């Protein structure tokens, strides 16, 4: 029936993100992508605090799919049946089904394909929703990424210039309920379905035990530290799929943002912290103009330093002194 | 002194609105509203919880009152004798005291007359105001609505296009604060004046028990979901007095979208989820493209699911499976 | 090696702001500041809570910096022996370091001093950050103010006019932690350092017990209310550098709103409520019309009536009687 090129992609883990054009001369094409699903119990702090999470491909987010304006995007979701759970899928990127939700339900065994066409650029959640109280408690643990829907000429500044990226990261935001017991110790289960209970009173008061970027505290700092050199534009998506956030890099602005997410919009400039609303991303660009460790976090600091919210950046290049210089060195007040 | 012609309205519940010109050749009028208030108990979830709840009109929100730029609204207010407090209204449209509070003081027995001046366009809250620790308490008891001020050209896109509406539903979200009892059932109350010291100490920890659309838990789904057809370009009104929302349509977009609420800005295109700050409205506008069922919620999917934040939006037409098809149904992974 | 006319600036306590120019046909110059780090018990309500605060030149927030594009700021900051912790700062107008909290690190006994350049317009959020766990804990402590960096030609509309404020003030919204015991009572502390511990699990849970506005309950009413007359552009500043406001102004609106807070992106018009982001500062201008009290709030009314987070404004002038009247006083329902 629909009569055109099929391009398969191989999705990678995030923080990272598939090769992919930026502006392209390629017509609209079918991309097809494979997700699978996986239940697991997980560590997410470093005092070893374990939690049932629930994911696409076994990540938290869900890798970063990018397409261009106009493109199919066909979706093979797998449900395995070492999984104990029906799970679905909607991309708020599509029209129609609950956008793909209605479709998409899937008993552990099965498995579903489904095609929408990528009619709106921008940044856009995806998530798992198999229905009831079931949906938050789903995306709580896990079920949720993003998807990138470019514009065929590339990102622009709203006044005519192109704004090209060197590299894209893609930075997940997850905040998670984890019930303490009577001594006020983090409670472990054996199943999804037994931490259920305990989670679900415990979210209805609204407040989580963490928040974390991409699946744990510390996920992205030391090794596995962000990186870029003076001079490199960094585009950053950031989503959070079901409560607000507000990242902000440390040391450096962003230059253009589109807080919203969506590039039918211009970007702003200049920002220091930008406004990520639940249920949905966005994406700040940002050209390193001096090296050293940088932080990126939510600027509700609590969240940032004490719940496991922040990501580290490592810049290589030269030191500029006119942007900013140490005149004098600590010493006895005189 | 004022010498122009009288134009009266007559007021309907939400989520309807009464009738009323988009674009208008008419000059200014004065345009004459009445708003009674009523004290009343009532049940805002499936499970039979009560509340100790206060309202313009006897409903939540409060009606929605449109207007065009220019004219002036002139509103009567009325307290009967069976209302057990002093109320008052302050409209955010409106310039000086306190936005009306501080004329529109009436004990039980009294009605009051204000005439203010339509200068600003866009969609704004009225609610509630008598003075100190009352402001938050009859607000979070369902002393809120909003007030629609059209340009007289009416809407555009900021880019020289007309967008008319062809209807319009005003979605007012009410953050609720029951408390519970020893053993953790949600307490009932003989007066407003009872419930308050206990509803008192709850608002105080911030987190609501229930966040509900229209007063209730299921008010606009079922019989009473919202109804459009494919291709109809529908207007959703959102006003939150107190607290902050991230309305969502899922499965759809918002393709013109005032999330500040203010038409002297341009609407931004293409959102998956908008950001009503707390003590203000917003707009957004979506021409259906699919039928079937969308629901609409605030995007903090525990709010949505687990406290009450859900519409149903019931849509007729011919389904179009360009936009989105089920390649292959769920089976059994080969 | 940088030559250039330096300037002095004495800093004023707020909602005051030095002396400064908007527009400026001045070059490029080093405007040199002096902060000096005070750690101080005081009374945050007026049933005399006290409260372990950590300010920057005695005052919550720390006072308001003023500078032009282009302009270099240098910035003596000074952290005596009488304080038992050590402080630096961080600068979100910055570039580099941590926003300089990685060059800025002082004990007790000991000042530093700092240069940085003016390269982005808007207001920014300062604040210190030593590390850790510590960051939240001086923030919420006091330890954050804002710097206004203006452009040389002044403020603009987008749309190629002037807006020139007759004043300006500076708001800075401080969420504060203090603990309960088990009567219920707020808890005092010998030391900043013996309420860490304390203040530390209650900040985990995300609701703080006070919001003021400049320090204090009821700082800015009374004796100390803003003021303005019928006719004047008023600026106001407002900063959050933790956690999420919106402003509003009852009787008013605002006519330009940076909510961002960067001059680089056009203002906003006519709103009813702004949001400022955790970590942020805006700016809302507004042209008095009406005489009276206006109330300053957060449009959260709890926070606003119940918490501690409103300001006066007091405003001289002739009622207009055509924006609003009081047609019939309150009156027996007839
Ligand atoms: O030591 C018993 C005493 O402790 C409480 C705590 O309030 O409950 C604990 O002990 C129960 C029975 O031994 C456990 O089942 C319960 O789960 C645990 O909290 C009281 O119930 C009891 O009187
Ligand atoms: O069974 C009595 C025991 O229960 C407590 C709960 O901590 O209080 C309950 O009983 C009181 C006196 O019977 C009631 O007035 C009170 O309101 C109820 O919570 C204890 O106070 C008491 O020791
Ligand atoms: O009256 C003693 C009784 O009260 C509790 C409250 O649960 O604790 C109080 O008394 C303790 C010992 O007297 C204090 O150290 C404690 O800090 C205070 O809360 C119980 O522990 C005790 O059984
Ligand atoms: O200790 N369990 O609730
Ligand atoms: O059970 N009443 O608090
Ligand atoms: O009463 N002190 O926790
Ligand atoms: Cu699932
Ligand atoms: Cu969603
Ligand atoms: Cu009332
Ligand atoms: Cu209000
Ligand atoms: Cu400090
Ligand atoms: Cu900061």
């Amino acid at each position: 029936d629909l009569k055109l090129p099929r391009q398969k992609v191989e999705l990678v883990a995030p923080p990272f993100v598939h090769a992919h054009e930026q502006a392209t001369k390629q017509g609209p094409k079918i991309v097809e992508f494979k997700l699978t699903i996986e239940e697991k119990k997980v560590v997410i702090d470093e005092k070893g605090t374990t939690f049932q999470a629930m994911t696409f491909n076994g990540s938290m987010p869900g890798p970063l799919m990018v397409v261009h304006e106009g493109d199919y995007v066909e979706t093979t979701l797998v449900n395995p049946a070492t999984n104990t759970m029906p799970h679905n899928i909607d991309f708020h990127s599509a029209t129609g089904a609950l956008g793909g939700g209605a479709l998409t339900l899937i008993n552990p065994g099965e498995q579903v394909v489904l095609r929408w066409k990528a009619t709106k650029t921008g940044v856009f959640v995806y998530h798992c929703a198999p229905g009831g109280p079931m949906i938050p408690w789903h995306v709580v643990s896990g079920m949720n990424g993003a998807v990138m829907v470019l514009p065929r000429d590339g990102l622009n500044d709203g006044k005519g210039h192109a704004l090209k990226y060197d590299k894209v990261y893609y930075v997940g935001e997850q905040d998670m309920y984890v019930p303490r017991d009577e001594k006020g110790n983090f409670k472990s289960y054996d199943s999804p379905g037994e931490a259920f209970t305990d989670t679900e009173e415990m979210m209805k008061k609204l407040i989580p035990s963490h928040v974390v970027f991409n699946g744990k505290v510390g996920a992205l700092t030391g090794k596995n530290a962000l990186t870029a050199n003076v001079g490199e534009n960094v585009l950053i998506v950031h989503s959070q799929a079901n409560r607000d956030s507000r990242p902000h890099l440390i040391g450096g602005h962003g230059d253009y943002v589109w807080e919203t997410g969506k590039f039918g919009n211009a970007p702003e400039v200049g920002l220091e912290t930008w406004f990520i609303r639940g249920g949905s991303a966005g994406a700040a660009m940002y050209k390193f103009m001096q090296p050293g460790i940088y932080a990126y976090v939510t600027h509700n600091l609590i969240e940032a330093a004490d719940l496991c919210a922040t990501a580290h950046f490592k810049v290589e290049g030269k030191w500029n002194d006119d942007l900013m210089t140490q005149v004098k060195a600590p010493a006895e007040i005189p």
